[PDB]
């Protein structure tokens, strides 16, 4: 057991899918995993282990923000044998050609957090996904007939930014989606020698809004959960 | 409703005690409040409203880290008429003369986050509590016979910090507790125009490596809660 | 003797009021102390020791700016047994509801100096006063019938700042007064192990451009001095 | 023409290979392209346009260092309709398991340069390659019987860095190769909306050394150019 | 009158010599200026105007540190018509070949202050003297048979540094003297369009100490006060 | 030999002239030196050693940008006993009174590069020339009937900067010329204990433009080389 996870080695699979919302982890285990057992409830951060097409898989919330997800991904890597983290989340778009319900894969993650500068002697650490995990996700999306955009996310510390001028900057430099975790998870994965990937669905357009239905949005969220099939591709 | 709270104006008291652990908010409402009703469960961040000695009072988790609690404290302040936030958390100690379950009152909060530099044009913003709230908490602690140190906390972004040497610097400058929120809450309170205070219980020593359990963290920090609730009463006078 | 003070251990009281203007220290000693003797004139930085209602008390200028007052507060703390520094200065106001001769108590001090980043590994050090000293000053002000706001000061390196827009940011974040020392004094107190507090009199408004004379700045700020001296008396209890 | 390229729109293919050493451009054009024509000579930075298996390709050196290649890549993109840039060159390795003449593909590039912080309001821009170009290079290498590593480069401003400890940090965080351009090319690509990739062969080990021979550095260069060119044809799909 | 100088246009010469110590300004007026009148005493920061070989010259303290001297040099430039500031001060040496009582001329001034980054959009502003003033000082020292070193000073914010490792850095990069004002004065002079020069005598060796006599040290201080003759050379 | 210079100790004079454009080195050697011999050719960066009025001089180009010239100047100083480096090149002007083909001598060099902050523990290093070399150049120019301005250069990392407002700041603080190397050469000179100077002719005005012709840029280049070479003889005293 670690200070934020009341579990033991073996309780997690060597791959963990992580949404921000602990209730969304419950949704995923119940919708997609067979024989799911709950393996953590400390601080309400529900985590589960079951099987997908016979493959052992865990899913667990990571909370909002780089500091929260850094705790959980660290402890999973160093104390529960986890090799792969797949964040499965929502993001806001700044580019006009990125539409509601697009699937975005973060090959890199920009940030206004200081955590990677602290790690990297105040220089620029390029916070990146594991390439093979990216490729597995692109291929799994193709097999399902979904086109995924691959590029940069931006991991914000302030959901409610006082700036607002920073969204123009993100647009100018081609940021595909704004969320709050990827850069921290990629930093954790480099620091402790594991592999990580962030996939997001566009849940709003920070400029404008666009228009869809609940059924359509929930369909795309389930499409993202690509993540499970990418694991199977990785297993080779 | 706000993007992270499914409630309406009036569901929250004008004062909200906030631990990081939503299960601890649930424990506070069951143990200390009367007629406690649940007013939020979005993302599992349980929030409750009830009364303490007749005073309407809410309690709601804020999650771990400056970005998490920044979301919740903002929405409480801008859409639910919340005037005072009292964070009631845990912290790790670096000073030798600070032992487990000691109560610390962060008049100020150091940080290695960039959020206040982003608000303050890259200068030093002294993240501070409301003075009257600090004094209320000190007086309530004296009336309860509970010791409490008043000083600087350090709000860390990395619970698992790769810079162990920074603990020596925290120690040198008298930091009473390492937690993960205060400096961001004080920044929100200033940005959005309310008042805040962080009280913490020392739950582990970073040097001695003695620590309290996860079950103890959510259900044994009762002195802190009493200080927090009684300090509201003094503030209402 | 230290490199900037020609005196010996015992010449200073354990509490030193310090304005920036050495002529103001001279005025304080003549007007408020009894049996005042001069204990330093190096570089014209006049310092005096006497008694206030029987309590040994010193007063000495610290010069303008964080680097100037850092020298003097350091030497007082490390070679003259000084335990408490009470800065008694002037400040410029940015908030509309803050008028000339208002008294401000800096529980914290923002700054655009780099000195605390250099002490604190480039992180945010919340430069704060001693809590008991702040409360002493608040209580002494109430007993004297003098209003006083408690909050953040901003310690500027550039009196003539080329960034006028930073005043808007100070205003947004509730900065009660722009002066040039508090954040450095609070940093010295923490580094070298003593306690400090800055009290300031609003001597000009940065927006309205109303200002007090240079002669008024050195001889009309009497309410502040009374608060400072009486707060020491409360602290001795 | 532009300040550093004396040519007209249309003289360059939409894909440009860029070695560092400008003398290698003429080599590539004569060894791997058909029907090559000279399209630039300003300050000895020779450029050529030709075909590889019918596909229009240009090649031109970029100089050493982020400021140099930032100039040439910008002008190609904004004034010559270039859509893809492939930098081909050498790097030094810090990882014990990365060996001399290994092929490294920079999906990302760390840097100690300030150029991206100037672009990105002093936040962290992740300087990344175009994903399809990365994958094209991996597959083209595979088809040539070459396993290629994919991960982070580090683009150093100072070949002779005074901070020997940074190489240990690079190794801790998995940096595959040290060179001097990738992060700057990636930033320009993002700034003006084109696509870029850096491929490097390991020419030396910062740990120990025992560098490579002459015919080995000839075989290995040819493999890298072959990989880059076949990757373009894969990108055409 | 300005907020820190109780004087009027005309009261100062268009060149001001400035030591840190207001008592040292009094010493200089009394030792070197004819018909000296005191023209400022606000905050005890004594300033004087007299003549040197018939040339009108002022001298005035500037206090310790960049923030203090920035106030006084600013107000002198924008409100009293001053064109040239010559700081005349003491510095500590870090180089082993820089000896006690060497005369050091700051063609540039390094600093750990943030004031020039604030002025210069967070980039590196090279805080420099006016070249002609440097050359006049070198020539005046030569005519007096004194060899002056010209190079970098370092302007510290903390006389009592918590670092201490920074002195090795200054030594490595050839810093001739450590004081507390030059970089701020050069920043003021660029910002408001005036000219400035810092001359220092080495009053200690931050490593080791060396050994001289009071009479010898006071002789070298008077040699520095070079400054007066450099003005006359500047007048052409 | 060094990684970028295939030569031996003694092949270079103790004084090296460095243009940016490497093709200018052969020009200088053939036009102003006697008995010139080729001493380097690695990646087309030709170097030559000869005499000017009996004085041994070398010339070799430095590439564009701080990282490029930092490599070559370092290796010359640490491995070829070089004592003085004179960079000769062009710059852009922001000041209305600085005119095309004016000669500018960089007593100091501002920069938006991070290299000196990496050297100087993130403080402000003033990147400065050697004073005697400055004065030698002024006097040599005077003797040729050329008035030369002396002050600050700005060494830009990005020729194509995304912050158009920085040119206004440069103009406010008196920058005489914008180029891309001076501050980096000055930092290397200080790091390894040698002497350096950058001389520039104004080739364009950032304000407006209306650049210079061909025979004008020929006359002006020759004047700059003449100034640099006569300045060396003045330095020999
Ligand atoms: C603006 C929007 N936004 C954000 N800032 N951060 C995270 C996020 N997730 C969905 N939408 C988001
Ligand atoms: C070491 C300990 N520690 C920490 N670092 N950060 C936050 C925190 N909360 C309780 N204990 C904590
Ligand atoms: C504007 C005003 N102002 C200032 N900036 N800094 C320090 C200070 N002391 C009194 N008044 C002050
Ligand atoms: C150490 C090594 N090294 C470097 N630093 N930078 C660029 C580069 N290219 C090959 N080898 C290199
Ligand atoms: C160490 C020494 N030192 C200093 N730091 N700063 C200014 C100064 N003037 C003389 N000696 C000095
Ligand atoms: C604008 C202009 N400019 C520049 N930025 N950098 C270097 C340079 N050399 C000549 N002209 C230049």
């Amino acid at each position: 057991a670690t200070p934020h996870i009341n579990a033991e080695m073996g309780d997690f699979a060597d791959v963990v899918l992580m949404p921000g919302d602990p209730l969304r982890a419950k949704y995923i285990a119940e919708t997609f995993l067979e024989d799911a057992r709950e393996v953590n409830n400390v601080r309400g951060m529900l985590g589960f282990t079951g099987t997908y097409k016979g493959r052992k898989i865990s899913v667990m919330g990571h909370g909002m923000g780089i500091p929260s997800c850094s705790i959980y991904t660290k402890e999973l890597i160093t104390d529960f044998g986890v090799k792969k983290i797949i964040r499965v989340g929502s993001c806001g778009a700044v580019l006009p050609h990125v539409k509601l319900r697009d699937v975005v894969i973060g090959m890199g993650a920009c940030t206004d957090s200081k955590v990677n500068r602290i790690r990297f002697k105040d220089h620029d650490f390029a916070a990146i996904a594991d390439f093979d995990m990216v490729r597995n996700a692109v291929d799994a999306a193709k097999a399902l007939g979904i086109d995924a955009r691959v590029g940069n996310l931006f991991s914000a510390d302030l959901f409610y930014s006082p700036d607002g001028e920073m969204f123009d900057v993100m647009e100018k430099y081609g940021i595909l989606g704004v969320e709050m975790e990827a850069a921290g998870i990629y930093g954790v994965a480099a620091e402790f020698g594991a592999k990580a990937l962030t996939i997001c669905t566009v849940s709003n357009h920070i400029r404008t809004h666009e228009q869809t239905t609940a059924a359509e949005r929930q369909t795309t969220f389930n499409d993202m959960i690509i993540a499970l099939e990418s694991v199977l591709l990785g297993d080779k």
